[PDB]
């Protein structure tokens, strides 16, 4: 029961949600169930970002207070990961008290060690990155200044703030890089984050004088704090700091895992290592980046409208459906595509027919042919055998895959196991054999069918973390008890004589 602490990055509330946040929830939901059915001691964060300008202009434009739009949209926001099944432990919000209190802290502790200090800030800022640039890393576009990354506009801001003193953690950063090499996954993007500290780090801003939204500064409250660091500070609050010698604290922090997406990846890999450095708490042991999804384009919303809300998605195809594509589509890393095309011919292929095809025609045998009982199996033939040991093996390899968070290749070893057990199905031909009267070939039909059985049943514990409600309606199926669901229950074989209720469809779609 070894603690597992594991958050995503918080959105801001300032839209609707997209397919690209429910991806974050969805893959970490999946990694905080794996842990939980093997045994370890899951908190799981998750939560909204309310604070900074990029949800106060959406505030004014709507004609509405901020607070308004901030508590409206974080309820939807929490609304949808409810819908989407998301068991997270604590949603947090910023505006909370508690929070407020977290970040005070954690500025007073970086102000103790000398790392805070005030001065004159001119550059310009990106309202929807929240986030400042140097000139050289803006273009000028018919008049218009826009990042040269990220093609979004700037505003000149010209105030006096308080620093970070950055520049002093770039070697204490590389440090720790070096000494922690699965630290920040995929490999790809720590080489990209070694680069970046290697040029040299210069000195960060983080207060602003300019608005009022956001956690004063302490003892000067003519400040509010720049809004990534108050952000950042959620991991912190969702393990009760600033209370350090709480059973919370000191059972979780540090986290084990940050699921963030990989255009916010120096605030967790450079500044927020060097905030806890400052602060003198223990980092993180590793962030996990992942790629964009697209619609054949980025998502643009007003330049193309191309946007997809994962609650209408999840009405249109279910919620498992939808979970297992955006963990099975892309490469857990890479950046992919959603298509209406890719995921109708997913679900039909892969659920619809691989694995839901094999249950209900080996649960409707069971029901006609056997009087609803599992079958007592004989002396297991070779390829009765190899079925078996491929499924026995799947625990160890699945395993595998979730801890370096390769939950594609968990699900395409589940299904590669599917397969076989498609082909055996048919090679065994079963429906041939009840029919008969030899009780040879009786005690042979009975013996296929139950490793048809055994194998699905591994796969529905398997499948638990991505699919929850179909994997369990399976296992109701195959009448397992609410205690023998763990992975634990995945070493202990289908016991013959077990009662299987009549069968309906797992995927009614
Ligand atoms: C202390 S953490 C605070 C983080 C900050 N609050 C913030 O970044 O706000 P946010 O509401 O835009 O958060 C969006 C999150 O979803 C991912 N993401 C967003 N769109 C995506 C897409 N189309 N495809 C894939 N991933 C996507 C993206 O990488 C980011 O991790």
């Amino acid at each position: 029961m070894k603690p597992y602490y594991v958050t995503t990055a918080i959105a801001y509330p300032n839209a609707a949600p997209h397919v690209g946040h429910a991806y974050e929830y969805i893959a970490t939901d999946a990694i905080a169930r794996f842990k939980r059915l093997d045994r370890y001691d899951v908190r799981f964060l998750t939560g909204t970002d309310e604070h900074g300008l990029k949800v106060a202009q959406a505030a004014a434009a709507a004609g509405v207070p901020t607070a308004a739009l901030a508590r409206r949209n974080s309820d939807v926001f929490q609304r949808m990961q409810e819908a989407l099944n998301i068991s997270f432990d604590r949603f947090i919000r910023t505006t909370d008290a508690d929070h407020h209190e977290a970040s005070k802290e954690l500025w007073r502790r970086m102000s103790a060690a000398g790392d805070i200090y005030l001065d004159n800030y001119s550059g310009w800022y990106s309202v929807r990155d929240e986030r400042f640039f140097v000139e050289s890393e803006t273009q000028l576009v018919d008049g218009t200044r826009l990042t040269v990354e990220t093609g979004t506009p700037v505003t000149w801001t010209e105030e006096q703030t308080y620093f970070f003193r950055l520049s002093a953690y770039t070697d204490k950063l590389l440090a720790h890089y070096h000494a922690n090499p699965d630290f920040i996954a995929p490999e790809t993007r720590r080489n990209e984050v070694i680069s970046f500290v290697s040029g040299g780090l210069d000195d960060l801003s983080i207060s602003r004088t300019s608005f009022d939204w956001g956690v004063q500064v302490p003892e000067h409250p003519d400040h509010v704090m720049y809004v990534w660091v108050d952000a950042l500070t959620n991991y912190l609050t969702g393990a009760g700091f600033p209370d350090t010698d709480s059973e919370l604290f000191r059972r979780y922090w540090p986290a084990d895992l940050h699921m963030i997406g990989k255009d916010i990846i120096r605030f967790h890999a450079v500044y927020w290592p060097a905030f806890l450095m400052s602060a003198g708490i223990e980092l993180p042991r590793r962030i996990f980046a992942h790629g964009f999804l697209h619609n054949r384009g980025e998502k643009m919303s007003k330049s193309v409208g191309n946007i997809v809300d994962p609650v209408a998605l999840a009405e249109a195809l279910g919620v498992d459906q939808v979970r297992y594509f955006l963990l099975r589509e892309v490469p857990f890393g890479q950046d992919g595509s959603y298509s209406d095309e890719a995921i109708v011919t997913r679900i039909n292929t892969d659920l619809a027919n691989e694995l839901g095809n094999l249950a209900q025609r080996s649960l409707s045998m069971v029901a006609k042919n056997l009087d609803g009982r599992v079958p007592n199996p004989g002396e297991f033939a070779d390829a009765d055998a190899a079925l078996l040991a491929t499924a026995d093996g799947l625990l160890e390899r699945v395993r595998g895959h979730f801890d370096a968070q390769a939950m594609h290749l968990a699900l395409e070893a589940i299904w590669l196991m599917l397969g076989d057990a498609n082909k055996y199905f048919s090679v065994q031909q079963p429906w041939v054999l009840r029919k008969s009267e030899s009780e040879a070939d009786q005690a042979r039909f009975r013996t296929t069918l139950y490793v048809t059985c055994e194998v699905v049943r591994i796969a529905a514990l398997l499948i638990q973390p991505v699919m929850p409600e179909s994997a369990g309606k399976i296992l109701d199926l195959l009448g397992q008890a609410p205690n023998q669901r763990s992975f634990a229950a995945v070493g202990v074989r289908l016991t013959p004589g077990t009662a299987l209720p009549p069968p309906t469809g797992v995927f009614p779609r």
